DNA sequence: ATTATGACGCT
DNA sequence: AGCGTCAT
C-alpha cells in the first residue's frame, strides 16, 4: 500500500547513437548518405565482416555479424565503408573521437554514464526538478516533445505513424496533472523534454542522430530507446510497465538474454517478463542467487536501482586481434611481431590518453586463445605497467605468456595462438 | 573464419 | 588475481 516503494525516484534516460559507424562514414562521405550502406573490418575473407547497417540496408536483411559477400547477395547495391587498418590490425580510432564529441555534448546537460562507444546513460532527476521550478506549473505543450513516442498510448476510443504517435503523446499529456511537482509521470515528461533538446544539439553540433529513451531506471530506459529506432525517442511510465512486460520475451531485458535468462524460461516454465510477478522474492533467490532473485523480483515490477555512475571515460583500454584458422602464430617471430603491434597501438591511445585526460594505467592484462579451445580467452596474466613503452610492452607481454608453448623447440609454438589482446587497466590520477 | 572491444560478477 | 558472463 503506502508503503510500497514504486521505484520512481528518478528520471533516467538511456542515449544511443543510431547504426553510428555508419553515420561516422557517412559524415565524411556525402555519397553514402541516406543510402542502404554498412561498415566492414578486412575485406579478404568472404568480403569482411559487417558491423553496422544503415537502416536502409536492414530492410534488405543486412545485420552485424554478417560477411559482405553474403549481404551483397541480399542487397546488390549495398554500398561498403571498411575500417581503417594500422600495424595489420583494423584501428577504430575515428569512431572513439567521434563518440568523445558525442559524449561532451551530452555532459553538458547532466552528469553521463559511458555505457559502450554509443551510448550513456543520463541521470536526469535534479536537472528535471530545475526545469519544474521554471516552467510554474505552465503545462508542456506538445509541441516540445516532437519526436517523443509515449509506450503504450494511445489506447481505447489514425492510419499513419506519425498521426498514432501524436495521438499517443495527446492522451499522454491531457492525463497529466501539471499542478503536483512530485507526479512521476510529470517528472519524466521534463525529462523527455530535456532529452529533445540534448538529442537536437547532438545532431546540431554533430551531425549525428540518435534515439533515447526515458524511464525511471537504467533498465527501462534502455529498453524504450528501442522501441521507437530510428531517430526517435520513447518515454516508458511506471504504468506502462504492467502490459509492456504481459508480452516481453525475458531475453529482451538487459542481462537476461543469455545464460540466466534461459534459466529463468527453464527453471519456472515461463516466456514473459510479467510472469515473474507471481513468484516470492525468497522463491526467486532460491533458483537464482540473493542478487539474481532479488533483482528479478524488482525488476519485473518495473523497479531497478543501479545507478548512473559519473563516468565519461573507459575504465581500460585494450587492443586485439584474432588469428583464425591457418593464420594462428606458430613461430616466436611472429608472436613477437604480432604483440609488438598490438602494443604500438596500445602506447599511442595510452599517450593520447594521459595527455586528455590526466591519468595513467598501473597494469597490463595479457590475454591469448589456442587453437582448440572454444573460450574467447585460453590465458589472462597480468603484470606492472610502469612506461608507455611499446616494447617494453610487448617484451613484458610474451615473458607473462611464453610459458604456454607447449613446443620443445624454442623457434616454434604450440599450439599455435588464435587470438592476442593487451588491456591497460587500473588508472591512477596524473 | 564473425571481430574488436568493454563492463562487471564470482571465487 | 584469474576466470566466466553478457554485451555487440
Ligand atoms: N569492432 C566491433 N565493433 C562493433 C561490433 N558490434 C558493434 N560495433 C560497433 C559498430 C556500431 O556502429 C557501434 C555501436 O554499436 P550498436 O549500438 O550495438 N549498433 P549501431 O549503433 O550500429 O545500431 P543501432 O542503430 O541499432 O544502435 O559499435 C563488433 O562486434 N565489433
Ligand atoms: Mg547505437
Ligand atoms: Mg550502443
Amino acid at each position: 500500500g503506502p508503503h510500497m516503494a514504486t521505484g520512481q525516484d528518478r528520471v533516467v534516460a538511456l542515449v544511443d547513437m543510431d547504426c553510428f559507424f555508419v553515420q561516422v562514414e557517412q559524415r565524411q562521405n556525402p555519397h553514402l548518405r541516406n543510402k542502404p550502406c554498412a561498415v566492414v573490418q578486412y575485406k579478404s575473407w568472404k568480403g569482411g565482416g559487417i558491423i553496422a547497417v544503415s537502416y536502409e540496408a536492414r530492410a534488405f536483411g543486412v545485420t552485424r555479424s554478417m560477411w559482405a559477400d553474403d549481404a551483397k547477395k541480399l542487397c546488390p547495391d549495398l554500398l561498403l565503408a571498411q575500417v581503417r587498418e594500422s600495424r595489420g590490425k583494423a584501428n577504430l580510432t575515428k569512431y572513439r573521437e567521434a563518440s568523445v564529441e558525442v559524449m561532451e555534448i551530452m555532459s553538458r546537460f547532466a552528469v553521463i554514464e559511458r555505457a559502450s562507444i554509443d551510448e550513456a546513460y543520463v541521470d536526469l532527476t535534479s536537472a528535471v526538478q530545475e526545469r519544474l521550478q521554471k516552467l510554474q506549473g505552465q503545462p508542456i505543450s506538445a509541441d516540445l516533445l516532437p519526436s517523443t513516442y509515449i509506450e503504450g498510448l494511445p489506447q481505447g476510443p489514425t492510419v499513419q505513424k506519425e498521426g498514432m504517435r501524436k495521438q499517443g503523446l495527446f492522451q499522454w499529456l491531457d492525463s497529466l496533472q501539471i499542478d503536483n511537482l512530485t507526479s512521476p509521470d510529470l517528472q519524466l515528461t521534463v525529462g523527455a523534454v530535456i532529452v529533445e533538446e540534448m538529442r537536437a544539439a547532438i545532431e546540431r553540433e554533430t551531425g549525428f542522430q540518435c534515439s533515447a529513451g526515458i524511464s525511471h531506471n537504467k533498465v527501462l530506459a534502455k529498453l524504450a530507446c528501442g522501441l521507437n529506432k530510428p531517430n526517435r525517442q520513447t518515454l516508458v511510465s511506471h504504468g506502462s510497465v504492467p502490459q509492456l512486460f504481459s508480452q516481453m520475451p525475458i531475453r529482451k531485458i538487459r542481462s537476461l538474454g543469455g545464460k540466466l535468462g534461459a534459466s529463468v524460461i527453464e527453471i519456472l516454465g515461463i516466456e514473459y517478463m510479467g510472469e515473474l510477478t507471481q513468484f516470492t522474492e525468497s522463491q526467486l533467490q532460491s533458483h537464482f542467487g540473493e542478487k539474481n532473485g532479488s533483482w528479478l523480483y524488482a525488476m519485473c515490477r518495473g523497479i531497478e536501482h543501479d545507478p548512473v555512475k559519473p563516468r565519461q571515460l573507459p575504465k581500460t583500454i585494450g587492443c586485439s586481434k584474432n588469428f583464425p584458422g591457418k593464420t594462428a602464430l606458430a613461430t616466436r617471430e611472429q608472436v613477437q611481431w604480432w604483440l609488438l603491434q598490438l602494443a604500438q597501438e596500445l602506447e599511442e591511445r595510452l599517450t593520447k590518453d594521459r595527455n586528455d585526460n590526466d591519468r595513467v594505467a598501473t597494469q597490463l592484462v595479457v590475454s591469448i586463445r589456442v587453437q582448440g579451445d572454444k573460450r574467447l580467452s585460453s590465458l589472462r596474466r597480468c603484470c606492472a605497467l610502469t612506461r608507455y613503452d611499446a616494447h617494453k610492452m610487448s617484451h613484458d607481454a610474451f615473458t607473462v605468456i611464453k610459458n604456454c608453448n607447449t613446443s620443445g623447440i624454442q623457434t616454434e609454438w604450440s599450439p599455435p595462438l588464435t587470438m592476442l589482446f593487451l588491456c591497460a587497466t587500473k588508472f591512477s590520477a596524473s
